[PDB]
């Protein structure tokens, strides 16, 4: 239903494509393998690491995770025709998993993992399933591990213009603001819970984006048709335009089980 949803419409092959040649390869969010390399500059791993990616899509972030550190990295998807994809683009690699599941029916040991990852997945969710899956990663993660997230934030929804709330709506997105997103960290008793809003920085991404887009015109227009153009186009116009005044918030957040 969830799934059938995000299959049908937003990431259908064609659509993760289109997506793809905008991200950058592997990728389905902003600033690709250069923001990855930023958000996880931080964070420390080996080789004994146990890793879960929330929403891993095309397995860019599992892949350097698993290059950079050694570290068993395990995705769960839920659109199966993504984890296809992903699965198409690795070999000869028993340290990486694709799995296609629902996060939020998925089973994982207690005490499992040194880091849960999870990159633009989370706004799929409805609050309540924001709360549930938070209470999951709790007793998944080990008294050691980590939690690093990065999601679609917004403005409170009473701000919302004409232009933005049908976005939200259509997209059935769940945007919170970075503040409630941190106080459900925090209710769920995780422990050193950091939140930064990092829209300005989303900014700079997309517009480094929008402009290879447009530079790139002539070999967009041989893959995909105008209309796919268009559209991407514009909703990056519109993202730059409203991460500028915080109206839609590109928020990060770190945390710890202990
Ligand atoms: N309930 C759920 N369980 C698991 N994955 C989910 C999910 N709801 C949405 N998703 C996944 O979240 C992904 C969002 S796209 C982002 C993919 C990747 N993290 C990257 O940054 O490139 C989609 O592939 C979608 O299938
Ligand atoms: C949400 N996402 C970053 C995974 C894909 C792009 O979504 P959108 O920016 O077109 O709404």
């Amino acid at each position: 239903s969830d799934k059938t949803f995000l299959e049908n419409n937003q990431y259908t092959d064609e659509g993760v494509k289109v997506y793809e040649f905008i991200f950058g390869e592997n990728y389905i969010s902003s600033g690709g393998l250069e923001a990855t390399k930023k958000i996880l500059s931080d964070i420390e791993l080996n080789e004994n690491s146990k890793v879960l990616d929330i929403g891993s899509g095309l397995g860019g972030g599992c892949m350097y995770i698993n290059e950079k550190y050694g570290a068993h990295t395990h995705g769960i998807d839920i659109c199966s025709n993504i984890v296809n994809m992903a699965n198409e683009r690795v070999s000869g690699n028993n340290k990486i998993i694709f799995e296609a599941n629902d996060i939020l029916t998925k089973e994982f040991p207690e005490n499992n993992f040194d880091l849960i990852y999870s990159r633009a997945a989370i706004l799929h969710l409805s609050l309540e399933n924001k709360n549930k899956l938070f209470q999951k990663c709790y007793k998944w993660l080990k008294p050691t591990g980590t939690l690093l997230i990065t999601d679609y934030c917004a403005t409170e929804k009473e701000n919302w213009d004409d232009e933005f709330k049908e976005y939200v709506k259509q997209r059935k997105y769940t945007l919170i603001t970075v503040e409630e997103y941190a106080d459900i960290l925090t209710a769920c008793n995780f422990k050193n819970v950091v939140s930064k809003d990092l829209s300005d920085y989303w900014n700079q991404l997309l517009e480094v984006e929008h402009k290879y887009l447009h530079e790139n015109k002539e070999e967009f227009l041989k893959l995909f048709s105008e209309k796919k153009f268009i559209s991407l186009d514009d909703g990056w116009s519109r993202k730059i335009k409203d991460s500028k005044r915080k109206m839609q918030r590109w928020g990060y957040f770190k945390a710890t089980k202990n």
